[PDB]
């Protein structure tokens, strides 16, 4: 079948590679081109490719894959330690969205997508959209100021801050990605934005291949969605109630 990488001039892996480096700031196995080498080669083995170590643009595709080019660690200006929200009540506004698709696009799937997480977790979720909010999501195109390269179509498609008091919480998507709604032809928004706003939350990333934020997240709409309750239940101590017998 065709793809985009398998077109693109071969200054692409360099660039890719380059990428992989921001995901953290900076990542000290990723640094030095012999740890680059190695590290890559560990790429192709936790996603399963029947060759460590080849040279084919599907590797491409596993260093591109639909996630954030940003510092995953706290860090994407925050201090070291883990974010989370100082209440159980947090507020969002769609203060922008695309053109290539209507509002509902947005508005119904990241309620949807917020909706996931706070039927579990007893988050509650307040949708303003005129007045200030919490979670100010937007769609933008990438020339609007943030650090790390421009973006376009191709890699990267949302960033987020943790959550923060004024600044904080907030997210940007690429509107310069082709979402999709009915059409197939597009990156399945309510998917990516299931982790953006994990982000917003202060989530992150787990070991468990049964998490929805395991790394090996892709372009379109699973067919086999399923949460860690394991990793939800340290979640649980921040917003719910004690109720042990020991300890309430
Ligand atoms: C008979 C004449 C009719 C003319 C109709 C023109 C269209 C009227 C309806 C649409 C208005 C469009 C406004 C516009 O595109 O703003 C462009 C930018 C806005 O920043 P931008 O990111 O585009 O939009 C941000 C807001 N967002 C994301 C929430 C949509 O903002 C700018 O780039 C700066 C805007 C500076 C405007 C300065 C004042 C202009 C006065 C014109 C008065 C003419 C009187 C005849
Ligand atoms: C007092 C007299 C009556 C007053 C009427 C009401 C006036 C209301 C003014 C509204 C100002 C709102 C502020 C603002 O940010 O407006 C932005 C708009 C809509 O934003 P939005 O709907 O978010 O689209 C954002 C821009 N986009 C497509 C690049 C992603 O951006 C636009 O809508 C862009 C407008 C582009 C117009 C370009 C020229 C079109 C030609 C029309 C004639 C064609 C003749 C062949
Ligand atoms: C010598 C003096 C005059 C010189 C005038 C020269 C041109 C001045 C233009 C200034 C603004 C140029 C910016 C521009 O073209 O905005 C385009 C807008 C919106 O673009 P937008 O949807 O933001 O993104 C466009 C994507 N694209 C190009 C791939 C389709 O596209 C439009 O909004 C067109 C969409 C259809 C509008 C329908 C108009 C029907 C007539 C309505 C009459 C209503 C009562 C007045
Ligand atoms: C830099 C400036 C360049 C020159 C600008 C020249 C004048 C431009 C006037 C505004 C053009 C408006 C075009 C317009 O979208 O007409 C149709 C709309 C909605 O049609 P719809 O298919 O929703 O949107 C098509 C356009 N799209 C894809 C670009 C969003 O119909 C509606 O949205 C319903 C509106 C009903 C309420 C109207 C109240 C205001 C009355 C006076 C408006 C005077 C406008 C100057
Ligand atoms: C009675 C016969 C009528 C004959 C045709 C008249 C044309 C007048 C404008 C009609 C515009 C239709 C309304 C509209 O806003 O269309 C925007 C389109 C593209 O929007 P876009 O969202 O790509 O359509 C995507 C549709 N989707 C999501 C389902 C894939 O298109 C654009 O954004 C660009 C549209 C450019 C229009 C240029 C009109 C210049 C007219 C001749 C002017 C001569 C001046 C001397
Ligand atoms: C002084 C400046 C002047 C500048 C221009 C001002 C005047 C502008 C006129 C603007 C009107 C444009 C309307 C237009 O583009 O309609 C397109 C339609 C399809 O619209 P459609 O895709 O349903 O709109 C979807 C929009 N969406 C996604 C937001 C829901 O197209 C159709 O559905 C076509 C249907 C044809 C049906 C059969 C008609 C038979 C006619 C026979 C006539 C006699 C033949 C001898
Ligand atoms: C006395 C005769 C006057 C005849 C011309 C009157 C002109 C009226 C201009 C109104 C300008 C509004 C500009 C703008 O949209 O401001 C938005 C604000 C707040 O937006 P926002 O907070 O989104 O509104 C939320 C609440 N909502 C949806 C239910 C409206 O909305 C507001 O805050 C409303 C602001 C109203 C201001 C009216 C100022 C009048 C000074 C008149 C001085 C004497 C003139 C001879
Ligand atoms: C004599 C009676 C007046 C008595 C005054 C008594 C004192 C009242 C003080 C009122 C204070 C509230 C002021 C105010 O903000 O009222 C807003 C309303 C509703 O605005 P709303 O739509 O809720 O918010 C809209 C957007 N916004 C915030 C950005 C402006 O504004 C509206 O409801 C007006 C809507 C006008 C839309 C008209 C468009 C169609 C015109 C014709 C178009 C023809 C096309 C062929
Ligand atoms: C007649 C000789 C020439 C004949 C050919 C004319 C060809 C015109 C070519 C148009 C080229 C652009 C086409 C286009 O799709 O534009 C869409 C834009 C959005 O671009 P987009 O990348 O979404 O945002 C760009 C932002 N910018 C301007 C800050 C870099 O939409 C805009 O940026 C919206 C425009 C908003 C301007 C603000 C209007 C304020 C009110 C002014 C009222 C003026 C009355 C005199
Ligand atoms: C009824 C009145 C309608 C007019 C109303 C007033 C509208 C005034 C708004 C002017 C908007 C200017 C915005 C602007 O400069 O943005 C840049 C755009 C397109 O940039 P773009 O191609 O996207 O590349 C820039 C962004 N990049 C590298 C990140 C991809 O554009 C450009 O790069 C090219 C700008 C070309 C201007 C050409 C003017 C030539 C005629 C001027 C008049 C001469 C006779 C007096
Ligand atoms: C003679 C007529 C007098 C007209 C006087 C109008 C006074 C209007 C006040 C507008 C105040 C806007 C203040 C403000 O900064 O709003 C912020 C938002 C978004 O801010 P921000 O997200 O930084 O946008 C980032 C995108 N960037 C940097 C790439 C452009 O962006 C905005 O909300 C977009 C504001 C666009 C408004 C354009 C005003 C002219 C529209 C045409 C009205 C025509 C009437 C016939
Ligand atoms: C009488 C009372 C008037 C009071 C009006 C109040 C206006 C408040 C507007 C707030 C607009 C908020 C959104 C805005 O910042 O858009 C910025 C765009 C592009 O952002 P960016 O591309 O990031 O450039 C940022 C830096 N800047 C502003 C120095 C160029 O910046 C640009 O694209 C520049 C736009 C330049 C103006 C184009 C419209 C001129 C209108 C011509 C009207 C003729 C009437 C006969
Ligand atoms: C007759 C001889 C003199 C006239 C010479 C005219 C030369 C015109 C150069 C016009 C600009 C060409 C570059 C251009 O298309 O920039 C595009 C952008 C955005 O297009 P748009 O589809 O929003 O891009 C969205 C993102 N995308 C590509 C992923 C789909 O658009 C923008 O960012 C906004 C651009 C504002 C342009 C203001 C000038 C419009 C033409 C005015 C001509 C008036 C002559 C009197
Ligand atoms: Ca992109
Ligand atoms: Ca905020
Ligand atoms: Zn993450
Ligand atoms: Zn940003």
């Amino acid at each position: 079948l065709p793809q985009e990488a398998g077109g693109m001039s071969e200054l692409q892996w360099e660039q890719a590679q380059d990428y992989l480096k921001r995901f953290y700031l900076y990542d000290s196995e990723t640094k030095n081109a012999n740890s680059l080498e190695a590290k890559l080669k560990e790429m192709q083995k936790f996603f399963g490719l029947p060759i460590t170590g080849m040279l084919n643009s599907r590797v491409i595709e596993i260093m591109q894959k639909p996630r954030c080019g940003v510092p995953d660690v706290a860090e994407y200006s925050l201090f070291p330690n883990s974010p989370k929200w100082t209440s159980k009540v947090v507020t969002y506004r769609i203060v922008s969205y695309t053109r290539d698709l209507p509002h509902i696009t947005v508005d119904r799937l990241v309620s949807k997508a917020l909706n996931m997480w706070g039927k579990e977790i007893p988050l509650h979720f307040r949708k303003v959209v005129w007045g200030t909010a919490d979670i100010m999501i937007g769609f933008a195109r990438g020339a609007h100021g943030d650090s790390y390269p421009f973006d376009g179509p191709g890699n990267t498609l949302a960033h987020a801050f943790a959550p923060g008091t004024g600044l904080g919480g907030d997210a940007h998507f690429d509107e310069d990605e082709r979402w999709t709604d009915g059409s197939s032809l597009g990156i399945n928004f309510l998917y990516a934005a299931t982790h953006a706003l994990g982000h917003s939350l202060g989530m992150g990333h787990s070991s468990d291949p049964n998490a929805v934020m395991y790394p090996t997240y892709g372009n379109g709409d699973p067919q086999n969605f399923k949460l860690s309750q394991d990793d939800i239940k340290g979640i649980q101590k921040l917003y719910g109630k004690r109720s042990n017998s020991r300890k309430k």
